[PDB]
């Protein structure tokens, strides 16, 4: 079956998804921050990426922003200018620089009324993030099942304490890639084609990486997989519990059969290996510690055992229970 679980998944889905109210306020916040960027640099543009842009936003979602500008004009200079205007226009935060990369983190708003805990990361010419977002965006437009499946997984990972990059587990982005990897290269029939391996894929080099994928979405045949949201979620939890091999294998979008060893890629941290689609040198699972992996796997198994329990009624609610 999975009929009751599907029903339940849709019920939690509507409680966790960003409302139209929060969405509209986040979009007003952006209008504001753009006015501040105009007063500093007329030519620079401010773009959003991440969950809000792709449509994979939970409630209480942080904003991920990037400033695009002429690469020849140096980004440490106008970053600071932007920071000072944000401060002056009533924003609180930090101005930072890891290596050569400048970052502003806005932590609060004291005047324009976007919250006492308004959280917002601003980068400068982080072009790859935009592209990563385009990819996730396109997939979301391709199948109506993706979006609810992702937010459920994110909610799950957050609830199970397995969604902390700084504490030895995996980022949200990392979980989205695992979802996509499952939907493309594991489930049969596949729910999604691999857009990066499309015959129609035009090459586009950005910052040294090929960010090309097939974006003419309308021309793509709909999925010949007809599984319910529940079925898919069960398949997902089953695959990473029992089938997938973290020690030998890499989650990839560069192989037509999704088959990649850690060794081919030279990834002997690499406890969990997820190859970023475009920034292929970047391992998204790099934050996953040894004990982090144990917990991540333990949760994948428990989730499978639950969904497969014979003790009726199945306490589906325990799929989302704190720690
Ligand atoms: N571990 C990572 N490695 C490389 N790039 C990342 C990583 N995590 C995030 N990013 C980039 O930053 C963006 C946002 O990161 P984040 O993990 O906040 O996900 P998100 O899409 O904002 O959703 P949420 O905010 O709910 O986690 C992504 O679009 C991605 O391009
Ligand atoms: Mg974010």
């Amino acid at each position: 079956s999975h009929k009751e679980f599907t029903k339940f998944c849709y019920e939690v889905y509507n409680e966790i998804k960003i409302s139209d109210k929060e969405f509209k306020e986040k979009r007003a916040a952006l209008d504001t921050l753009r006015l501040c960027l105009k007063r500093i640099s007329p030519d620079a543009e401010l773009v959003a990426f991440g969950s809000l842009e792709s449509g994979l936003a939970l409630k209480n979602s942080d904003m991920d922003l990037c400033v695009l500008m002429d690469s020849r004009v140096q980004s440490d200079t106008i970053a600071l200018q932007f920071y000072e205007e944000l401060i002056a226009e009533g924003f609180e935060g930090k101005f930072l620089q890891r290596a050569r990369i400048p970052i502003i983190k806005l932590t609060s708003d004291t005047k324009n009324g976007f919250g006492a805990s308004f959280q917002c990361d601003i980068g400068f010419n982080n072009r790859l993030a935009i592209h990563n977002t385009l990819l996730l965006s396109s997939y979301t437009k391709l199948d109506a099942r993706l979006k609810p499946m992702v937010l459920l997984v994110k909610h799950w990972a957050k609830r199970k304490q397995i969604n902390s990059p700084y504490f030895g587990t995996l980022s949200s982005y990392g979980y989205v890639l695992m979802v996509l990897y499952y939907l493309i290269h594991v489930i049969k029939p596949p729910v999604f084609p691999n857009l990066l391996l499309s015959p129609l894929k035009q090459e586009k080099i950005v910052d040294g990486f090929d960010v090309g994928f097939d974006d003419k979405l309308e021309d793509i045949p709909p999925s010949q997989n007809y599984s319910s949201l529940g079925s898919l979620l069960h398949g997902f939890f089953r695959f990473y519990a029992y089938k997938f091999e973290p020690r030998e294998k890499v989650v990839t979008f560069r192989r037509p059969d999704g088959y990649l060893t850690k060794q081919e890629k030279g990834w002997t941290r690499y406890i969990l290996a997820i190859e970023d689609p475009f920034e292929i040198s970047n391992n998204v699972g790099r934050t996953v510690s040894s004990s982090g992996l144990y917990r991540i796997r333990g949760e994948f198994m428990a989730a499978s055992r639950l969904l497969n329990s014979r003790s009726y009624p199945i306490p589906y609610d325990s799929l989302f229970e704190e720690a």
